[PDB]
Formats: C-alpha cells, sequence, structure tokens
C-alpha cells in the first residue's frame, strides 16, 4: 500500500524476518498513538499497513524492536530499538518506504519516496 | 567523559557544525527526563554532556535534530530528527561514542563503547 | 535472475537511475574481463545480467559509475566510482542482491544473499 | 597527515584493530603503484602513511583488507576487500580522513575533507 516497511541483516547478509514494527501518528495532545503494527515476513518486508484514505498528512514514527530480533540470534544488542520520525505530506509523491539495515552496534535507515 | 557524539555531514564530507543534541534519562515513571544538551562543535563533536558520577545505569536517549541542520542548509530532510535510544553503564560504567552520519534522506549511527577498566 | 543490483540516492531518497554498472569476473591471469553491464531502470534496479549456467563460482567485481550520476544533477562527488568484490561460491543460496546507497561523499553497500 | 583511515566494527561496537591497508596511485601508464600502507592501530585509526611533498595530484586507491579481518574473527564475510577511489588534491592540497564501518556482509565508507588553509 502507502507504506512499507524493509528490514535487512548486515550480519547474515539476509532479510530480517520476523521482527515487531510498530507505527505511530502524533496527536494533537502530541503524544504518540498506535496506528498499525505487524511482524516482518520472510523478505524482512512488512506491507498494507495503512491505505490512502486513512493515511493523511501528519507526523509518523515506526519503531523496530531490533533487540528481540537480535537476542533470538544470541547476539548482545546496543540499542532498545530503533526509531524512524518524519512528516508525510503527501503533496506530491504517494509513497513511501522505510528501509533499515541492521548491525548489533549499528543501523542505517533511508527513505524512498515514490509516485507510482 | 563518558558520553561522547561525533556527527559528519555526508553530502559536503565535513563534521556537522552546530548540530543540536539533547539527551534523556527514562525516568521512574516511564517519563523521558532532560538529561543534557549541547551543539558540536567545528570538529562536529560534542564533549562535556556529563560525568563519571552523573551517568547511573538506566536507558538513555540521545536526541539530533538534523531537521534543523538541513534546512539551514536549502535542504528540506525525509526525518524529524535522530534518536538513539540505548542502556547504559549496567555492568559498571562505560564510555560510549554515538556517531552519526547524516544524509538529507538517510542517516547512519553507530556506537563505540570501551571499558575506562571498571 | 541470480544477480541483482540496486542503487538509491541519499539525497533526494529515490532510486539511483540510469546509472552505469559494470561486472568483471576475475580471469586466471588475474585481470578483470568484461561480464555484464547495464544502466538502472526507473526503479534503480539492474536484473537479468546473468544466467545461472553462466554465472559460475569465482571472484566477481561489480563497479557502480557514482561519478556520472552525481555530475549530472551538478553535485561534485568524492568518489571516482563504488566498487564490490566478493567471492560467488553458490554452494547453498542462490541469488545475490547487491545494494548501495549513495552519497556525494559516502556510500554503503550491502549484500542479501537468498535461496528462493 | 595528509592521509587519514578510521575503521570502525558495527558488531562489536569498538574500533577494528590491526586492518591491513594499502594505498596505490594510478601510475603514468594506468597501472595502480603501491603508494604506502599499514595496519589500524587501538584506535583503529592509521596516521602515517604520507607527507605533504610526497601527496600530490592523482586518483589514489585505498584498499581495506575486510576479509581478513573478519576470518581472524571466525565470521566468513561476503567481501573480499574494501576500496576507495578518490582523487586527490586537483585544487592545491586537502586534508583527507577516510572512514569505514564494517559488518559481516555490509560497509560503509565516507570521507572528511579539510582545507589547511592552501
Ligand atoms: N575524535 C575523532 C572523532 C571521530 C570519531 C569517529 I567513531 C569517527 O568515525 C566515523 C566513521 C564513520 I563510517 C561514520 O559514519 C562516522 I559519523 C564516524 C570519526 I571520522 C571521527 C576525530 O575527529 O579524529
Ligand atoms: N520490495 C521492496 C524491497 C526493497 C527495498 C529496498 I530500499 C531495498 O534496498 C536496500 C538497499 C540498501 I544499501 C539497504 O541497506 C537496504 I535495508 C535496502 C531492497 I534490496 C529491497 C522493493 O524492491 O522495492
Amino acid at each position: 500500500c502507502p507504506l512499507m516497511v524493509k528490514v535487512l541483516d548486515a550480519v547474515r547478509g539476509s532479510p530480517a524476518i520476523n521482527v515487531a514494527v510498530h507505527v505511530f501518528r502524533k496527536a494533537a495532545d502530541d503524544t504518540w498513538e498506535p496506528f498499525a503494527s505487524g511482524k516482518t515476513s520472510e523478505s524482512g518486508e512488512l506491507h498494507g499497513l495503512t491505505t490512502e484514505e486513512e493515511f493523511v498528512e501528519g507526523i509518523y514514527k515506526v519503531e523496530i524492536d531490533t533487540k528481540s530480533y537480535w537476542k533470538a540470534l544470541g547476539i548482545s544488542p546496543f540499542h532498545e530499538h530503533a526509531e524512524v520520525v518524519f512528516t508525510a505530506n503527501d503533496s506530491g509523491p504517494r509513497r513511501y518506504t522505510i528501509a533499515a539495515l541492521l548491525s548489533p552496534y549499528s543501523y542505517s535507515t533511508t527513505a524512498v519516496v515514490t509516485n507510482p
């Protein structure tokens, strides 16, 4: 749909599968409120988290439980989890892909905003 | 110091100067408590946030305002900020070096933990 | 096919399209010899560069002309180009995806080796 | 010095110690000429490769043997090495800091160029 997540493992060089992803929308009260969640698939992807009709402009936060994932491989991670806060103001493009590359002591995240 | 931050700019090939950094500590009520703040210097570093005595066990959050940095450069970035959450000094004290590499639609962070020997 | 390349732009947050990619195979003489080439598509991907029958074990080098790409956006790049040398010993998995994330002064590359 | 390398380990949260680095310069015949070599120290840094006089205009290649590093750690990595190709001091001399962040199936590199004022 209009919001996709992709997670990869930099240690094994494979998609990070079955990771818990939680999405939040900043509400007026300025707190974070549940929006959507899921666990990444076998190809380290999470789709159809939302629809265009309910994905309105605003501030969203995507939180990835990197800790649980690393513990499970029996590796001691640094981060409690990874977060990505961005303003989604679909004024042009439509699709957003939040990609994160994980390592026990580091993680990189990039956003690919396209139109088709 | 126990806590050090290093920020680099991937578009210019330079350290990230005047980037504001806010550090919080997860309060006793699962509330985030301001713990320290600063701005990266000419070398994109920030030392002097805290001391050994002040820096006790707990979950800390280092928030880097990447947004203000880019905006003041003519580029509108994707992210609002960059935040690193971690548990510190649970096995006696350590030295943490939180490093970030910035790009308008991406950023990378890694941590360097060294044992003072305590 | 069994070798895929993906390129992304970290400055515009979009796929890096129409980038020249050249692949080499280290020959006995130990020099690099032409193997395959292409320009990334509209989604910053390059597929069907080879086939299983001709992708044999050995040392391959994937070179991405990051310079030409950055010059075209009128940005001064640091690197002359990005390279990725790896040993492909399909003894297990089959597919290799060489992903590279570009920035005028930096580039990260990760490999996703899967089986389906 | 004009040329400095910094290597970090993303799996351990530490500098990359004893990593071999070879530097080449594109010879007059489009041949790579060995220019300097070293090994990262306890702080995952390598200084003293060259001098201002020695380091003239040209295209250089910094090759980091990431493979030997990982192997000597029990992990078999994806890449054979990590190489950074760039043109240096074409607009009078500069100072270059080639930094790499290593992972078994990934690695990141960025450069920090500063003007000595020449
Ligand atoms: N006192 C040091 C400060 C410094 C610490 C680190 I640790 C570092 O290394 C990286 C490597 C990568 I890859 C990054 O993305 C990032 I951010 C930092 C660099 I350069 C500089 C000095 O100024 O000499
Ligand atoms: N089904 C989606 C899945 C997908 C998105 C991305 I974006 C991607 O590319 C990278 C490149 C680097 I470098 C990373 O560190 C990471 I994480 C992902 C890859 I492979 C796959 C699609 O193909 O559109």
